[PDB]
């Protein structure tokens, strides 16, 4: 809070990795635009659109912090060390800070643009740290914290949603003025920081089950139940062993399912029309139909079938030149939950099947596919995946009940999530008249400001303690040589992610 | 207990607001008569009943006191000031107290009644604290304090059920003898004192969310996540934004559902058949069927049908005039969930659409309704609403499992609820024969008693604090003038209660 | 509290003289019926009721004790000891109980009613304290204590009156439940006592002035001032003095007024039409008219005009045998307030007279009479005067403002005035049906009780201090003989009350 | 320019048994939320606001 010509913040980019935790520390350049003009603007769906389309909300004139993305804190190196070494991980605390503000006006002129700074003019900033807003973190947006440290991004802008009726509001829509909270005012000497407490949360499972729900007996050994083995001329019953597995009794489940509709990468193998909408699975809430994507945690094909995805079961990333609109195939990278088909359905695929009728005499026994299954006891499941370039955590909704919350687009459910950062640049009107005129003023100098961000992250670890023989299935690079080298920048300076990389590598049995 | 010149308690009935907590309290007269003429008596269905209706039990000279709805306790204006200002409430202890005895014989003699004193006479009274009798609190029955303290009530006969095999018993079947139980006597000087704390329970949630589940996503800004948004002349991907709200990637879904047949309140779109048994949703058990009334808690209507309802999906309460049999719609009160349509589906209508099929060039994506849907991982809901009229706890039945018990009436799920308190006037025979007769002795002077009754309970309040900028939706009474004002006695002195109310008024975000 | 065979009090009837103070005790003998056979009503005026007479409001099951008049506390020795000897008094403290409670139980048989005592039945009591019900007393209502200590009375029953338009009610209109408030109940051998002090008050004025606000001047000597005396001819101006005391200049002014009908106790001199309501002098709010009566102290008539009255701005009292309606003048009895008429407006003439136009060269000077007159710096007014059998305070309206708040029926302005005290009978339920019935009970045990009452007051007095030199007025009984004597009972023991007692005998200065 | 006020305030001790008026919003749809910003971002005041809705007996 020194004054003009003395830094306020050092640049801190660093992993550290100690014992059973790994800190990691991010910073970043970032530029602030004035948005919506200073305004606050309601903001709605056209007449126009579909139903499950409408919509009723708010824009402000904030903009906000995020950093929910795992490459915001995780180089890709120090994503290899944690995935082939460790079974588990959670977050633990963090801490940020904004620093070196430097708030510009832009003058028009005549013919170009001049740029100048502005001394005394103010940022203002504040964390919702008792949750009184809209929580839009956790939706997936873009406007995170780029993951090559030497990028320099925007500051995405905030704006939030209430209850709709068609385009129109209810009585019950909630309108917040940010304005209306405290909030941190800086000038170009100030910083501003804020730490923050994860509350205890499970671990993510990164391992892959070296086991099969249905393979945990002892293969040499029969077992001393008896299964009805045989119905005709008479009812005989059998004891299970090696020779039928199919057979023998268990003791528990696999997880739930929601059937989903199967895709091909082989372009020949699907049907030619328009399915894009009505193949998806959907959920119906108060009207509106909402694709249900991913949906729950299910495998995303069985053995040899690796050329087939679920329609909308599993998150897909762009590569670095995929277009914003009807990419295709190749410019997406497509994620593969395959590692737990040992405990979850397979996406695409029946739970099972189920008697419909009473067999007598004359009537044949019958029974139909169970397409959508919900929670029966016994049952056991992996949740989703996580990887490099996906989401961390998300906000558990308050509610008076939610079963298993593990937010479905994978990661950790939080129900004090690390709170909201907003920041605004305060308005500096231009000159006023000088007779008094009561209207609100509607003319401001022309700026914007930039700084740098910083966010330290505690991660705990779980260690594997595995008395396997052979070696583990390893997160590698390619050793062959190769025109660029992988999650590097090319000659024009560009960083890319070419692939996805999730967390399961080592081994666990059930 | 001093003597038959004394009163053994004072007549309190007030309300305390003391911050985060409300303490109410209730008298009431009452009056026993004798049951069953002293007997215990089984009782069973006839033999015509459908095996929908059969039953066996035990009918016993015991009454009962039941304080189980909230109108015993909350004053309607009570009930607003805590609907308008708090986010939930549950309830912490109570204080019981019967006293004033007061105990009467009765005399026929040659053509009319006379009514006596019986200063000798004793009633009995006992706690089932170790709750080792059928518990028939909890199932809505009618026999509750009335909501108008000046109204006199007669206390319930109480009675049970037990196994039955069509109006049958089995050898598992129990007989309770309530003279097999400690129980206080008391005379008219005596008086009877308990004391009760509630176990730990979740608030109710008194709020409706000013968010709706698939729009909790900032408008503002596209997702980074793709989904297939083509699939006619080769495959597509798209990332999805404010103009797609139903294609985006979400974290949770809506809580379970069982569909429900819904019913129009404008006559003429009903089906003039009888559907009454057979369009409603029922569970088997044993055997027999029961309607699901009023089931999982589900939303009454979706936007703009507010002329639809659930078949047995709702609570229903009688205005003042209501007949017992075959009310018509303008004499009943019918409640509205509608405010949980943020979170959970329409009683009405299906879960969603699951993929029952493969596509491929030959063969077109198919879908089905899911009409029945149980829980699934990343689920969240609201539970049923309570109401000034409806019901307050419920014993969670002694059980292996459950899941999330809350009572599906409404309210609160208890393991050790308040326990039933029972009553009996003590028997008095006449004269016996002057010669022994070793027969039990089945003549008996005739009486009855009365007396008050007292319950004190303290209530903890969830204080509400919201940043909403724009005034909140509050229960009101009409400004206008009329005939009648709500919630008073008529000019025959019949106190009434024109609506119901629940308690979600004010918001929060989800 | 002891017992059936106990006296829970004892007689208390006295008055002690103790230098500057009286305390009077009264005790009387009650009787309190079932009102409403236990129910409470709502009441309101009928369709073709004159607008100026509708109302709205609700009968209580409730009875309420009144000892609101000063001949409740004070023999008519006691007050003639009070208003010859002191200038002022007023209420300090008092002390309430209720005693020998008796609960009667009447039953109808075949052809005559017999009577018997229910030791065990019991009556409820509480004072409103806090104020939080309709406050009636200070409405002048029948059912007070009677004067005569012998005498035995029914207490009245509490009713109300809240918001109307027309003959309906607003939503504003409030329903008040006495049964929502915490009570003693009292058996035979109860009692209960409540305590209560004065909040400060102005000592009443019980004295006339010697002298009067127009004559305050020394009759020997000139003024210094000099008036307009001469307009004929030019203008002159004089010094006032003993000759012309109308035009002396004066430091102060008469009290308000404002202007009422003229009635004669001379038969031919009154008109013959009907101007019983046209005549009054009345206030209009919310649509509605009343008569304002006695409206501001006002002197009765002027000198050697005793024959006339105003038509609204008297007490007038009934006779011992004067009928309710169309009661005959000889049959009342009317105040006459003519001592204030040294500083007070005689209420049947005008203020004064006001200049209405300019005067010049072709224009004469003209004024008109002001009939009614509010308050200006420099007034000074008497208060009307308390009466032995007239009221003895009210409550003063809980509003923004209000001025000098003496009521204008006479008596004491009390913000915390004594309480309300309310009393009920228990209804005990006659024989209850062998089988459940959710219905209320109606069928209830006739019931009366009956007990003593006691209320003592301690009045502070203020003495006189004169140096008058010759005798005083005095009130006195006629010497003469008579056939009986006043304030007795006749030969069939009727006690009668033959004229009314003011205060106002001893003199005092201006 | 900031300036914070300290409010005293005396609360309701009322017996009333029947529900009270109250201020509330409409609970309806509507295209605009009142007292909150329009598409241009105007505030707006739609309707004055009393503060007589408790009641008191004389």
């Amino acid at each position: 809070a020194d004054g003009v010509g003395n830094a306020s913040g050092n640049w801190h980019c660093d992993s550290t990795w100690l014992g059973d935790r790994v800190i990691t520390t991010s910073t970043r350049t970032w530029a602030l635009p004035t948005y919506n003009n200073h305004l606050y603007k309601q903001i709605s769906s056209q007449s126009g659109a579909n139903n499950d389309n409408h919509y009723f909300g708010y824009s402000t004139p904030w903009g906000y912090f995020d950093f929910n993305r795992f490459h915001c804190h995780f180089s890709p190196r120090d994503w290899q060390r944690l995935i082939n070494n460790n079974w588990g991980f959670r977050p633990k605390r963090l801490n940020f800070k904004l620093f070196n503000i430097q708030v510009k006006e832009v003058t028009q002129t005549d013919g170009t643009k001049t740029i100048a700074n502005n001394l005394t003019s103010t940022v203002q900033v504040f964390a919702d740290s008792e949750y009184q807003l809209p929580y839009v973190l956790g939706s997936a947006h873009q406007g995170c914290f780029p993951p090559f440290p030497a990028d320099v991004f925007m500051v995405p802008q905030y704006g939030y949603l209430t209850l709709n009726n068609g385009s129109q509001a209810m009585g019950r829509s909630s309108f917040y003025c940010l304005e209306y909270f405290p909030s941190q005012m800086l000038r170009t000497g100030n910083n501003f920081t804020f730490s923050y407490t994860f509350e205890d949360v499970p671990f993510h499972s990164s391992y892959a089950h070296s086991q099969s729900l249905d393979r945990l007996m002892n293969p040499l050994i029969d077992q001393y139940l008896y299964y009805l083995s045989k119905t005709q001329n008479g009812l005989g019953f059998s004891q299970a062993g090696h020779n039928s597995m199919r057979d023998q009794s268990r003791n528990w489940l696999p997880g739930p399912c929601f059937r989903q509709q199967r895709i091909s990468k082989t372009p020949t193998q699907n049907n030619t029309g328009d399915f894009a909408w009505t193949g998806t699975t959907r959920y119906h809430l108060n009207g509106r139909n909402s694709a249900m994507n991913p949906g729950p945690a299910m495998a995303s094909h069985k053995d040899d079938e690796e050329r087939f995805f679920p329609q909308n079961g599993v998150l897909i990333f762009g590569k670095e030149d995929a277009e914003k609109n009807n990419a295709v195939l190749d410019k997406v990278i497509i994620t593969d939950e395959e590692e737990i088909r040992t405990t979850n359905p397979v996406a695409t695929g029946e739970y099972g099947l189920v008697a419909t009728n009473f067999q007598n005499n004359t009537t044949a026994a019958d029974t139909e596919m169970v397409n959508a299954q919900g929670i029966l006891p016994g049952m056991v499941w992996q949740d989703r995946d996580v990887y490099l370039q996906g989401p961390i955590w998300a906000k558990i909704p308050h509610t008076d009940g939610h079963f298993h919350p593990s937010p479905l687009m994978g990661g950790f459910g939080l129900k004090r999530p690390p709170p909201q950062i907003l920041i605004k640049n305060t308005p500096v009107p231009a000159d006023p008249a000088t007779t008094f005129n009561p209207a609100k003023l509607a003319s401001f100098i022309t700026q914007y400001s930039t700084g740098q961000v910083s966010v330290e992250i505690e991660w705990e670890l779980q260690k594997e303690n595995s008395k396997r023989w052979n070696p583990e299935v390893q997160y590698t690079s390619n050793y062959n040589k190769s025109v660029n080298v992988e999650f590097t920048v090319d000659n024009n300076g560009v960083y890319s992610e070419p692939r996805t990389i999730g967390t399961r590598y080592l081994t666990r049995n059930l």
